[PDB]
């Protein structure tokens, strides 16, 4: 596994529900922008507007543990292991300020697409960018 | 001026936000939805996947006089006019069941543009549509 | 096992992402509409209104194994277990117009919460609304 | 009119549509972000938790000049003026990197609301927040 990496999100009017807390599906979103600031995302726009080739979810394994509420500043942790040519797996979790566990768990195995859905090993580029 | 046409919308939980009413981008969502029923969405498909045009919103005039609320299947309530051959505006309105009053108005100017971001006139199969 | 219950989804420009294919954290959106429906969304309103009882999602373990299109009309496939007084288990699916296999399957495990986020029993008229 | 105040905001999946630009309501998103970050988002916490007083938009305007990337980071440009006791007027715009023209243009009026959905005069301190 490699080492942790961190990226901030506030949560705005737009991630809340009526309940008062972030509204589930959202996390998925924040471990997405998490995963773009590992590869780097000019890489990833490189990589499909060249190459026609880009990045897909196949699994994701969630625990929500504890409501997450308007205007706090999470951290998004993330880690990465290369299992094979295809596959990547994250692990990425959701800590709220000054807390002692983790919000949210989530454990992503990722492929790589081209155009036509087929299966594409991970190109030497992003694996370079992901290690730098 | 067109006939009024009628869309439901459902608000859930991804609808709302902490302070208990529908977060005001989503109404441009539901108002973005209903112009799908108009015109036809396999129609709007086959013109991207063949042709790669599709429309966008140039201009949206909105109103938010009254908050929607969870579990509320509202009418999205369209009418549109041509003017010109580039041009569509649209009447837009949110009603809330039983309400004497729109809770949102939009006024929308939509046209129709290339993959390149070039104005292109309305296709007569398009107008067929909207008007059958 | 309950019955399988059947909701649509139809995917318009809100869905989709730039890559061509419903963009992944929408299907717990479109999951959590289809809970809504088992359960009756007007009873979710009536508990959460006069009682502040609401339910959560703890665990969502997620399969993404094709790429959903805009504008078809997807069919959510759901069944429900209870687990004792305390969890549900539901087992989602969305399925494209005329597939043989899910596009995308969900395993997900609810609890019911108070304002407070402590855990309740499943509410006997929620489980009425549901077995009905 | 204020001082333009700068919030940047960076394109990712969630944020673009099959058309390969960003969806247009999620520019209301953007805008409404930027706004925070002008009047301080933990004096709007304290705001909606100590006395149950939030912002509406009442109006929005909208210009969408042009599209929107992938990847782009893009500088949502803010300024208010005040309108009397009750209305703000704000001044928003998207500009893309490097751009000579906005991408998006809003004219925003807002008010204040308490739960009652009754209008309220803009607090004090989140003036004072604001004009800081």
């Amino acid at each position: 596994m490699s080492k942790i990496y961190h990226h901030p999100v506030q949560i705005y009017y737009e991630d809340t529900d009526h309940s008062g807390v972030v509204y589930h599906p959202n996390f998925l979103k924040y471990f997405e922008r998490a995963r773009e600031h590992v590869i780097d995302s000019d890489k990833l726009a490189t990589l499909w507007n060249d190459h026609g080739l880009g990045f897909a979810v196949y699994k994701a394994n969630m625990i929500f543990q504890d409501g997450v509420e308007f205007a706090e500043i999470c951290d998004i942790r993330t880690s990465f292991t290369l299992d094979g040519k295809y596959k990547t797996l994250w692990r990425q979790e959701v800590w709220r300020p000054g807390a002692s566990r983790a919000a949210v768990i989530g454990d992503i195995e990722m492929v790589c697409l081209d155009k036509e859905k087929r299966l594409q090993p991970v190109p030497a580029d992003i694996l370079a960018s992901m290690m730098a």
